[PDB]
């Protein structure tokens, strides 16, 4: 049922950009196609948590009539969750360019499309950008939150940017870090720390993925200061955290058929959660055997990694923090309850979405 | 002194843009320095004439204390530098995407020793990021606010409109199919005139001739005094006029006053130089021209050259500067009317656009 109505909203977004286009920018019909597979390609066929997130939170915090209310919040969520899917597809697609990834849900990355050129792609990465603000300006014109939803969203698209250069640059020595420099893979690795992989993944997904649908919930409905910020930005960091943490394992562990890619950050010497809870417990054997085997196609040198993630029980580490995270998680959504039960519950459905995700 | 203060408050705007990432986004000295150089070569060095025009059209229009003058003039500073940076944005991913070696004589951002493409892609992004930020931050209390950032974005999203259609404009439309592959169009049916004042239209018209005009008009609180349809007119055929002048250079500018070698025959663009000759040519010489183009082989790319040179290219483009001088004329008359001041600010504008050397 939120399902239902998220879709027919896609629908509507998409209707009204194709159609501007024809109208006042005097696009062909070709190319109205081009976009419209772009569009569906790039922002159909995931889970929609973060979109469905919105609508879910919004619904929640409605207590506070024919239902005309209820019919223009429920519906301004569901633009608002557009905004944010919209969002992911922008990021998906300049983030598989980027890490030069080759599937995504069991298709070829956008820009891996036969018919798709590498250069095409960066821009149609830029398009869904600004597709957002397209959207978020008709639906939204006289709405007294307009300025509010724009600035949250448009400071939390900056920290996703900001956590990509974080994670774009966390394999090379940071004090080397220069424009007019060459220079090569950190050998010795000693910037793989979990204070540094923790500040990668804040920023590159907690915020987007988890503080942003709840804060535009909140916005459509009326009710943000009736929520501890505090608190529910511990909860956002938290869950973000995890999540990505999850990203990390699945991509070594979780079997190409089920994880919709071949999976390689190790391939990729990404500064992975394996990578860096590896390093830290990890004898000077174990070590120099890693460093050799790291950032690395041949089939192998990858397994020699994946062997000794198996050897140091770095399977049983995740279910450690797992563990951890959902304590934490516990405490504060109860926290939250005291004065914003309708809230604290629209985050524990989120938070059923995310601990131990099938995804 | 209109550069004096421009480059005053780029450092303010600098200043806060660094310090809200030490202090709010956990930055280290290290990506803060490498996120310093990035903004300085990317956004300086140019000529600045989006950026100046902003503040020539403010002080056009502060008549219709002395420091509502300080304000204004300050506000349109930082419109103008939302506009470079959006132009500098553009450039970072333009370069990657049309494949260019230099730009103003350094190697473009993505061919910098130590910057990859992967990261260069995200600092593009970061640019337009930081259009919003430092907007948010001279601007929130500034009851324009939501007007400013409604149209600055519209016309971010024809820039990126236009920039579609110049990447997919050397392939047959009816084949566009994200599914199958397609090589280069062998027949350029679609090098026309008419689509390439589309092209030009939306990725060059309106960030680099309207959107300066339209926020200088914002901070001066006179947009409605103005003549829109009037104001567009002219934007879309200075614009036009700007991006011819950007092809023909391409091909006839000498690398060293260009500050690059030419990429739009080796890309096989739509250029104006392609689809005029294309439309006057003999069939003998649209068969060498096809042989040719697209092509990084130097002697072909000198052969086009020569096609070029020997239809008298320069001749078409001698009468289209003059057709467009004379419409651009009268506008501005039709303008002078009623807005005597913005009429003023638009040539002195034309004048920085007319036969441009630089
Ligand atoms: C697409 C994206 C946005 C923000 C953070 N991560 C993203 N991608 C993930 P992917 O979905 O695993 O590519 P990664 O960070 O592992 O490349
Ligand atoms: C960067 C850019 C933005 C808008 C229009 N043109 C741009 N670049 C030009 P360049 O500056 O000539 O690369 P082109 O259109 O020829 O690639
Ligand atoms: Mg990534
Ligand atoms: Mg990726
Ligand atoms: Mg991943
Ligand atoms: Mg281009
Ligand atoms: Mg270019
Ligand atoms: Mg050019």
């Amino acid at each position: 049922m939120p399902m239902q109505m998220f879709m027919q909203v896609y629908d509507e977004i998409q209707m009204f950009l194709l159609e501007e286009l024809e109208l006042k920018f005097d696009m062909d019909p070709n190319r109205v196609r081009y976009l419209r597979k772009m569009m569906d390609t790039t922002c159909l066929g995931g889970k929609y948590n973060r979109g469905l997130t919105v609508i879910d939170v919004a619904e929640s915090l409605l207590s506070l009539d024919d239902g005309a209310r209820r019919k223009r919040v429920l519906h301004d969520a569901c633009v608002c969750g557009w905004m944010i899917e919209f969002l992911q597809a922008h990021y998906l697609v300049e983030d598989d360019i980027m890490d030069n990834s080759v599937t995504r849900r069991g298709k070829p990355c956008w820009y891996r499309h036969p018919d798709v050129t590498v250069q095409c792609a960066i821009n149609d990465g830029l398009l869904l950008k600004s597709w957002t603000h397209m959207m978020a300006m008709h639906f939204f014109a006289d709405r007294p939150f307009l300025q509010d939803l724009l600035c949250r969203f448009n400071r939390v698209d900056y920290t996703t940017a900001v956590g990509q250069l974080y994670d774009v640059t966390s394999m090379f020595d940071s004090n080397k870090l220069d424009p007019d420099v060459s220079q090569p893979t950190t050998t010795d690795f000693a910037e793989f720390t979990l204070s540094n992989y923790k500040r990668i993944v804040k920023y590159k997904t907690a915020y987007y993925t988890y503080l942003l649908p709840l804060v535009m919930g909140l916005i459509v409905s009326e009710a943000l200061p009736t929520v501890d910020m505090g608190v529910t930005e511990e909860l956002a960091m938290l869950m973000g955290e995890y999540f990505q943490v999850q990203d990390d394992v699945m991509d070594c562990f979780t079997p190409p058929e089920r994880l919709g890619k071949v999976g390689t950050d190790i391939q990729d010497a990404k500064c992975s959660w394996l990578a860096v809870t590896f390093l830290a417990k990890a004898s000077s054997a174990q070590v120099a055997e890693f460093k050799a085997n790291y950032g690395s196609g041949d089939s192998e040198k990858v397994a020699t990694v994946r062997r000794l993630y198996e050897e140091a029980d770095l399977q049983g580490d995740y279910v450690a923090y797992e563990a951890a995270v959902a304590e934490q998680v516990k405490e504060l959504i109860e926290k939250l309850r005291l004065c914003s039960p309708g809230f604290a519950a629209s985050v524990e459905t989120l938070w059923g979405k995310t601990y131990k995700r099938q995804k």
